[PDB]
């Protein structure tokens, strides 16, 4: 495993988030199911090839990381929230999560480096 590993994401917030409100919006109403929902349509949109990772972060991530088209830089273990940091180094270079889970909201993760 190396020492860090980059990556960028898309985080959908919903109501019951850590901090329920982002850059893009002064409060998160949307539901669990509903977060769920979108990170599974924009899932399916990437892969079909319709929606391009970058420019859907760019456009809907709750995380300031949006501005950077979804890049959070590099970071080691110790750092992040755990399921985001698990699921991050388990990531091939390329490689795209599905669902990640943490007290932000729901992420979808590509890792760069
Ligand atoms: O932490 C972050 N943004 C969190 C916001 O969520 P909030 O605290 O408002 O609940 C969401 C998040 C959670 C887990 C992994 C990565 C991101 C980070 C944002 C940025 C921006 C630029 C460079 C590094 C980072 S690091």
């Amino acid at each position: 495993e190396p020492a860090r590993v980059r990556c960028s994401h898309l985080l959908v917030k919903h109501s019951q988030s850590r901090r329920p409100s982002s850059w893009r919006q002064e409060q998160i109403t949307r539901t669990q199911e509903e977060a769920l929902e979108l990170i599974n349509g924009y899932i399916q949109k990437i892969k079909s090839g319709e929606e391009d990772f970058e420019s859907l972060a760019s456009q809907f991530s709750d995380c300031s990381s949006a501005k950077a088209r979804g890049d959070l830089g590099a970071f080691s273990r110790g750092q992040m929230q755990k399921p985001f940091e698990d699921a991050s180094f388990a990531l091939r270079t390329g490689e795209m999560s599905g669902p990640v889970f943490t007290d932000s909201g729901i992420h979808i993760i590509l890792r760069t480096e």
